[PDB]
């Protein structure tokens, strides 16, 4: 039931509504940056995901599903960088509807948002289906843990 693929890998959402807090670009230069809107699972190519300017608990992929919607799940891979793998281990899950104020994901009956288990690899799917979905217009990536680098590829899934 839901569980549908919300636009990422079809580039069905388009670019200008994936933002993150940064990203990163490969010796500096402009050309070779890793924008948020290359957040796109089974994204392929040599610069084919997002991946943060910095390796802070503070950065942010941000989703703009256009309008509001059921999101029941997500699924996230990392990407290779050279000779070097980097992808997101745990992350947190925020969600709103005007895109200012979120509300950080967490379980039935929880205190302290959910630290979902994430990539261990990067071309593996990790998916997780929400315990109990919500509806929202915006939704964000907070990786918490990483392997070498803060990299990602994402889908929500939902209807």
């Amino acid at each position: 039931v839901c569980t549908e693929p919300l636009g990422l890998k079809d580039n069905t959402i388009p670019n200008k509504q994936i933002t993150a807090s940064s990203y990163y670009k490969t010796w500096g230069l402009s050309a070779f940056s890793w924008f948020p809107y290359y957040a796109r699972l089974d994204n392929q190519g040599k610069f084919n995901a997002w991946t943060a300017q910095t390796n802070s608990a503070s950065e942010w992929l941000q989703i703009d599903l256009g309008s509001q919607k059921r999101v029941t799940g997500i699924i996230t891979q990392g990407a290779r960088d050279f000779g070097h793998i980097q992808y997101v281990a745990a992350y947190r899950v925020a969600y709103g509807d005007d895109g200012v104020t979120w509300t950080e994901y967490k379980d039935p009956g929880a205190s302290e948002s959910k630290i979902f288990p994430g990539n261990m690899d990067n071309n593996s799917h990790k998916k997780n289906i929400f315990e109990t979905p919500f509806q929202a217009r915006f939704v964000r990536i907070q990786p918490v843990a990483w392997h070498n680098r803060i990299t990602l590829r994402v889908e929500l899934l939902g209807c």
